């Protein structure tokens, strides 16, 4: 397969100025006619004209209204149409074509496809060439004039980008609509939608120009009543870009459309954003709480792309992080401001340090701006998105809000209407950096290493205090492990937001301070420090690094109780748990290895248990924060710290630690589970579709976490509570009743009850499937076979397949069964899925990403399954390339 390299970028020898499309959708086929008005560019050197075009059936192709002849004037190999240069004109010309495509059998969900009874396109990154011929790359900017025709009873609602300029009847029960979109765009932002769609709508008035913007949100008829929160989120999103960034929407209308079958969350097609139904629709009756934050976040993210992706555009796909990392940063600032809860930022850190750090230490490690790719569809990674977002957020930390805003506005003013690279962004931030430092010789050149260098830096600390001098020193070191991308890793620009806490009264000892670490090591000295402080390091999680605080557990406890920063408190708790986990893991491992008849375990620190009870008992402390402190760090975070991890020894370690704490605190857990009920489950606003209270949902999260702890512990008579909880009107509660009942004989009675409640709402049924998949059941393999036979069957909906299998892969004991039967099961599912949807088959490989981190038996079992998948004669290019990179072949 062809490898694309960042350093090889060159502009095309052609220009496409205008696209005129006619898309005629019929029962068994869709015919696409396309006229491209083209030119020869200044870069042209007499080359063949080569269009992308994948899976197209050519009826005919032409230049200037004359037909071309296959074999003599052109070849087409199902991937590239080559028109030999001797037949390509040398000034402005028309290329035209008519192709047939088949959205009804398009189960890969890229190009034009049918989702249930809606026809819908997905073009990013390489899907437009599955619809018609094009030079399908984001620097090819063009105007679009698009006509769609279809059966009017089946497809009454026709949408594409721009203004609808004509609507017309067609003989035989058909109708048409023409949409003209004069501003230039790249072809991956084209979209079309056709269906029997119902809508909610509102008018928004922009803050500064006072323009009326019409907002439409669309779904199939059955679910139209689940669109209201999405419309509220869109208003919120427009207001935030106005208030924080001073940015207004430029167009007269914005449409949001929900479809049932979608590979990711959503897509920012200009004026026509299309969503996975699970990221657009919710109701209080038929959705779990998580849906509310998810919709806010995905509606926000697609709205923010209108600037950071749609108006300031990418030169080439190696710059992907400049739109995705920046948009995720904008999305996260917006979510933090709308939810007003500390757990929003904590949940982003949790995601990065579990999933993205695992990627960054795997054979798939890459910088946020990679140097090569083979498959663009595999380039949309947690590294590019979430580490890209932390790199974009570090500019804000370094500059502060006023200078960050000036720099951002510099980037937008200078690049609005044009393509940009990561350097242009760094340049704009630098201008703000010169202004902040008040010195024009200050620069951010070393900052670009965050774009090019792969791997997670490690940052470690030592301290010194002189009581006589009142002088405190923080000695800092940074290191990044060599890997396959850089042999020698250079020191990064690491901003370290710090506080100094007086351990006597818990008070701040210094003003806001951000250390700028720019060297492999540095020593930071503070004078007039009256007492020996406890340092509060990386406040807000100020750089995407492994933090090694070298504090004692006494100091960590003091921070957990007394520090002002939520992330440092949570990270202090995390570090206490990690020290505990690694000690017990090694005691368990030594006993298993030496086949000991008896041995000792190091108990959980008593004063840490006391600090947890102190926080839980505090009526003014935050319930979301409380849920984080009672939960051990995620398995995928823990794995970064253990070689050859034996998943059974880790399961025993976790069991021991949870039982140690619960043995002290279960009575406290019970008492809180009961006292939280009135506020957590309050129904006052259940029928108010727009009233969303993130604090209340965090109270539910806490009650559901405590109930899970009390159920695993078999706390006296807890089943009574479980059964009562199953009667709750909130799906978060009654699905929780299902999974915690796994430890009782009531499990299948609640399985049937909750199925009945879920089965008539497509999305709620998917949440039920996830709840079943994740259930802590000894007969989990037999339960999966049951879901396959009774519910999933041969669904090709990626939301159904993912719901059934992915949560199960997190079952530490059972997915990792030493027979290799869990790895065998998931590899069968990947191979089956790959026949119709390579992109989702690749997603389903995720459990394998850590294969070379496990114990040698399990490494070998996983590698066997991956090699079996690689040997399938019918493997997709996309699955193949990924598994080749993952197995270091
Ligand atoms: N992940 C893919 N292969 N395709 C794909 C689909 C949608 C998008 C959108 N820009 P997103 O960042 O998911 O909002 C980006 C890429
Ligand atoms: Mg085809
Ligand atoms: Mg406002
Ligand atoms: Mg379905
Ligand atoms: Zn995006």
């Amino acid at each position: 397969p062809k490898i694309h390299y960042r350093k090889d970028y060159k502009p095309s020898g052609f220009i496409i100025n205008q696209v005129t499309l006619n898309i005629n959708i019929h029962d068994q086929e869709t015919i696409v006619r396309s006229v491209l008005d083209m030119d020869i560019s200044k870069h042209n050197v007499g080359e063949d004209l080569v269009f992308d075009g994948v899976g197209l059936k050519i009826n005919e192709i032409s230049i200037n209204n004359k037909k071309l002849v296959e074999g003599e004037e052109y070849t087409y190999d199902n991937e590239f149409l080559t028109i030999f240069s001797k037949f390509v004109p040398k000034s402005k010309f028309a290329f035209s074509s008519e192709v047939i495509i088949h959205p009804e059998t398009n189960y890969a969900l890229t190009g034009l496809y049918k989702s249930k009874n809606i026809i819908v396109s997905q073009c990013e990154a390489t899907g437009f060439r599955r619809i018609t011929f094009f030079i399908d790359r984001p620097d090819m900017m063009a105007k679009y004039d698009v006509t769609v025709t279809a059966d009017k009873e089946k497809y009454p609602v026709l949408l594409s980008n721009g203004d609808k300029v004509n609507e017309f009847e067609i003989p035989g029960g058909r109708h048409g609509a023409r949409f003209n979109d004069p501003p230039l765009k790249p072809c991956y932002l084209f979209a079309v939608v056709a269906g029997d769609l119902k809508h909610l709508s509102a008018t928004y008035i922009t803050k500064y120009t006072k323009k009326k913007v019409e907002l439409y949100v669309f779904s199939e008829e059955k679910y139209v009543s689940k669109l209201q929160w999405a419309l509220e989120c869109l208003k919120k999103s427009m207001a935030f870009d106005e208030d924080y960034f001073g940015l207004e929407y430029d167009l007269s209308r914005l449409n949001l459309v929900a479809v049932s079958d979608f590979n990711v969350g959503a897509m920012e097609n200009k004026g026509l954003n299309i969503f996975n139904a699970n990221s657009l629709l919710a109701s209080k009756k038929n959705s779990i709480d998580f849906s509310y934050a998810r919709i806010l976040t995905v509606v926000g993210h697609e709205y923010f792309h209108q600037y950071t992706g749609n108006r300031v555009t990418l030169r080439d796909w190696f710059q992907l992080t400049l739109k995705e990392g920046l948009t995720v940063h904008r999305e996260n600032l917006f979510s933090e401001e709308m939810t007003k809860t500390v757990t929003t930022r904590l949940s982003h850190v949790d995601l990065l340090r579990s999933v993205q750090f695992l990627e960054d230490s795997s054979p798939l490690s890459h910088p946020i701006r990679p140097e090569s790719y083979v498959s663009m569809e595999n380039f949309y990674t947690t590294t590019v998105y979430d580490k890209g977002s932390e790199v974009m957020r570090m500019y804000l930390t370094i500059l502060g809000e006023e200078y960050y805003k000036k720099g951002f506005d510099i980037y937008i003013k200078k690049n609005d209407g044009n393509t940009a690279t990561c350097e242009d962004f760094n340049y704009a931030m630098e201008q703000a950096y010169k202004m902040k430092k008040a010195d024009n010789s200050a620069n951010l050149n070393q900052y670009l290493l965050w774009f090019s260098q792969s791997g997670t830096p490690h940052v470690s600390f030592k301290y010194n205090y002189d009581a006589e001098k009142k002088q405190y020193s923080i000695h800092v070191n940074q290191y990044t492990k060599p890997d396959e991308n850089q042999k020698e890793k250079k020191p990064l620009f690491i901003p370290i937001s710090v506080g100094l806490i007086n351990p006597e009264n818990g008070k701040e000892m210094i003003s806001q301070t951000t250390l700028e670490l720019t060297k492999e090591s540095d020593t930071f000295v503070f004078n007039n420090i009256a007492v020996k402080p406890i340092p509060s390091l990386f406040r807000g999680f100020s750089a995407p690094v492994y933090i090694e605080d070298q504090l004692t557990d006494e100091e960590r406890i003091l921070l957990l109780k007394y520090d002002s920063d939520a992330f440092v408190r949570y990270n202090s708790c995390t570090n206490i748990y990690m020290k505990q986990i690694l000690m017990n893991y090694n005691e368990f491992l030594k006993a298993k290895n030496e086949k000991l008849e008896s041995f000792q375990l190091t108990p959980v620190n008593a004063q840490f248990i006391d600090a947890i009870k102190y926080l839980l008992e505090d009526p003014h402390a935050d319930a979301g924060f409380k849920s984080y402190i009672v939960s051990l760090p995620q398995d995928r975070y823990i794995i970064n710290f253990v070689s050859n991890l034996d998943t059974d020894v880790l399961a025993d370690t976790k069991e021991y630690i949870y039982k140690q704490i619960g043995d002290k605190l279960n009575d406290v857990y019970y008492k809180m589970f009961k006292s939280l009920e009135a506020k957590a489950d309050d129904l006052t606003y259940f029928n108010d579709e727009s009233h969303v209270d993130f604090d209340q949902m965090n109270m539910r999260t806490l009650r559901n976490t405590l109930l899970s702890l009390l159920s695993k512990a078999q706390y006296p008579n807890i089943l009574n509570e479980i059964i009562e909880h199953s009667k709750s009107p909130y799906p978060s509660n009654w699905l929780t009743s299902l999974s915690v009942s796994a430890y009782f004989d009531k499990y299948f009675e609640l399985y049937d009850k909750t199925y009945k409640l879920s089965k008539d709402d497509e999305l709620l049924l998917q949440e039920w499937l996830k709840t079943v998949s994740r259930s802590d059941r000894k007969d989990i393999y037999e339960i999966l076979k049951k879901l396959e036979n009774e519910v999933l069957k041969d669904s090709k909906n990626p939301n159904d397949i993912r719901a059934v299998y992915l949560p199960f892969t997190n079952n530490l004991r059972r997915f990792h069964d030493i027979s290799g039967k869990g790895y065998k099961l998931i590899a069968e599912v990947i191979t089956k899925t790959d026949k119709f949807n390579p992109m989702v088959a690749t997603q389903l490989c995720e459990p394998f990403k850590l294969w070379n981190k496990l114990d040698t038996k399990r490494q070998e079992l996983m590698l066997n399954e991956m090699n079996t998948m690689l040997q399938e004669p019918q493997i997709s290019n996309n699955l193949k390339e990924y598994l080749l990179r993952l197995t270091n072949k």
